[PDB]
């Protein structure tokens, strides 16, 4: 892969530099808010989700104040 | 990493036992605790982590108390 995305079943190796960063991403499973840069890269690789150009539209007007939980933050050690 | 075949051991190393997940599959949408239980739900019930947890489960799905019912995983896949 061009973006260095792992193939399904391979290791997901990402060094986190901003865990509390919120991102409204939009891909194959819809648009939703995630937390951390590693989760943002995981969403790009697993669901083709890119960072939304209209976050207020796709997610919520208060998408940046979303609480970071294990559900919207964690990345699997292995690409699903 | 694959789901075990029926009769095979469900062997999973837990890294976040208290993590809550609203999952939605063949038996509906409900809150489970732990990454190993989340993988079990995917293998047994085709349950994937919900993109609308407040919709599918509850607005307070993340405050759900973790119990043996919503956390435990069978040792052998059926």
């Amino acid at each position: 892969d061009n973006y260095r995305c792992p193939n399904p079943g391979d290791a997901f190796e990402c060094f986190e530099s901003d865990a509390t960063a919120r991102f409204c991403v939009s891909g194959k499973r819809g648009a939703y808010v995630i937390c951390s840069k590693c989760r943002r890269k995981y969403e790009f690789c697993a669901n083709g989700a890119k960072v939304s150009k209209r976050p207020e539209v796709e997610c919520r007007a208060d998408w940046a104040s979303t609480e970071c939980t294990s559900e919207n933050s964690d990345v699997p050690s292995v690409m699903k």
